[PDB]
């Protein structure tokens, strides 16, 4: 909250921008507004805020004039569409009807499968934000590169996803090295990686060996992020959360079922392969329960003071020459 | 067909290039695979020959080396990829059955709505091309964004068809200044100006001049390509163009209807108002015979006269210092 105020305000602008003496695709346009006004608003902005304070912390409290923080703030507005692109797209693919507590852009009386194009759009906003905000900047490339890129290792994790967990109920599928592979596909170099390195290479920073010690650190708290998002999906108090959870009730390949399936005695398989995908509450309650008995709660507390202890030691080995600040920055608030 | 044969030999290259020590992605890859070969294949590959047809004629035949070859075959079926991206992803916001007499990738018993994913994949492999055979050249940067604004172009226009014409039964939309607009965003600047603008970067030609100048000569041919491509669909001979039709069956904004409906007394608009939509075929018939009644297959002719004439002049005024056998060779094509 203390820069949220302002990347939020920008947002008016961003959408200003985007939209406008090419009179009858008007209407295309108008389209367009409502597009982002519903679909990049209603967060948490913690991804393109990453952006903003990176940078921040990143640069020579000098080089941080009007403009520097202009394309700071639209950058990480930039992460916030490719999110809003994966995310609409994700909820046509996956028939889901709610988000953020508001129904799903697609499900909207009119919208339907116009989604599709909806959220091309979106993608396709980032690259104009980018040639209006950027094309003059030694990076520009860089971070076309890079977030072209963060779009491909994304969508070659969907696609994992997809593979892994039809909508064909199965779970020798549900292995930990296709876990871990999916995570860090799918969730981890957009969330993590994309935004920290986005301000390096603002700030000038692109060594390769510098972004691979930050990749390091940053896509093992991504594996972090996602393990923890499954814990929390089912025992996490929702009012502490913010959502009701259907990791089990969608067939989900959950880090809480593959560890259940790497501990579990045939007998239990089965009551897995019994009631694991069903919307019958009896059935959800039957999983849940074999997940309690098999300590698994116990086991993530296990695996968080771990992943904890190991982040720092990344941070410690990998952070420099960058301010840890950095890091202890997302750490902290991951480690909720 | 002249050089038609190495250029559908390259794509087995393309492939073995997009698919390849990440080991677990492995899946995602095969998937990557039989995406490409079933949605860039089949078609008669008139966008991606452009440029390198148009390559050949644009360049000193000294600096024509194997590896400048190389990266016309490549930026050609970079083109074919877009094509194949939006076609994936229009096929299902259309609920179309079939294409190229072909059943549609989304689908087939397994694709569904992945097809989505699998459409943005398509547009993903477009940037891992252009970097993988590309990123050294000085037009690396030119062909990303001219792809880039080429993508939102395209989309802006589907967007703008979208509105105009709900799968909401409606005329009033249907209007020439509108559909002039529809179709250069939709399909003229990606399927003209797209294809020889490559070629022109790839040439080291990235004067704004020129390509404004190029641009106007395509754009035009572009909206001459999409009023015969309707005309076809319904008075085109089946066999000559490959295709049943279904502008009228499927409330399509075609040029056809646009003129009817400039040329039509109240009790016409009635009988259009009445059957226009209708998977009845009673119903597709007496509009077919309402736009035979205002000889619209006679306006047609009169249009492509003119609009013949017009290329040219726009060649003449606007060609050089190209080629105009870069156009010619275009015109050629679309003229038949
Ligand atoms: C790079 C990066 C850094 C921090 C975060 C956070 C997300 C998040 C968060 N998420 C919400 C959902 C959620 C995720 C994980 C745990 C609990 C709730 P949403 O996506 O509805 O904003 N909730 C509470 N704190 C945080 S911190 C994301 C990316
Ligand atoms: C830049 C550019 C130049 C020429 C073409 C052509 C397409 C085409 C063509 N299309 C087929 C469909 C069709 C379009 C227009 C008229 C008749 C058929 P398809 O898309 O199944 O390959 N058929 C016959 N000749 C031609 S020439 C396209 C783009
Ligand atoms: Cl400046
Ligand atoms: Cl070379």
């Amino acid at each position: 909250a203390q820069e949220k105020q302002d990347f939020v305000q920008h947002f008016s602008q961003i959408v200003r921008v985007l939209t406008e003496g090419h009179p009858e695709i008007g209407d295309a346009i108008a389209r367009l507004k409502e597009v982002l006004e519903y679909n990049a608003i209603g967060g948490k902005y913690n991804r393109g805020l990453t952006v903003v304070v990176a940078f921040r912390e990143l640069v020579e409290p000098r080089k941080q004039d009007a403009d520097s923080l202009q394309r700071a703030w639209t950058v990480g507005w930039c992460v916030e569409l490719l999110q809003a692109f994966f995310l609409v797209a994700d909820d046509i693919m996956d028939s889901s009807l709610t988000r953020r507590g508001q129904i799903c852009w697609y499900q909207k009386p009119g919208v339907g499968l116009d989604a599709i194009n909806d959220a091309n759009l979106l993608e396709a906003c980032i690259y104009r934000l980018l040639k209006l905000y950027c094309r003059e900047q030694p990076y520009y490339l860089n971070l076309i590169e890079l977030f072209l890129q963060s779009s491909y290792q994304t969508e070659i994790g969907q696609t994992l996803d997809l593979l892994t967990a039809p909508q064909n109920v199965d779970l020798v599928r549900f292995t930990e090295k296709r876990y871990k592979s999916i995570v860090k596909y799918k969730t981890a170099f957009y969330s993590f990686y994309l935004p920290i390195a986005a301000a390096m290479y603002m700030a000038g920073i692109d060594g390769e060996k510098e972004h691979a010690n930050a990749k390091k650190i940053l896509l093992e708290m991504g594996e972090f992020f996602q393990i923890q998002d499954d814990y929390l999906d089912l025992f996490g108090d929702p009012s502490v959360t913010g959502k009701i959870g259907t990791d089990i009730q969608d067939n989900k390949c959950s880090w809480l079922v593959v560890q259940c399936l790497q501990r579990a005695t045939p007998e239990q398989y089965q009551i897995l392969k019994e009631n694991y995908g069903q919307k019958e509450a009896e059935k959800v309650a039957r999983v849940k329960a074999l997940y309690e008995e098999l300590d698994l709660p116990a086991v993530f507390l296990q695996y968080e003071e771990d992943s904890y202890s190991h982040i720092m030691a990344l941070i410690e080995q990998y952070a420099a020459p960058l301010p840890p600040a950095v890091f202890l920055g997302l750490a902290r608030k991951i480690y909720k």
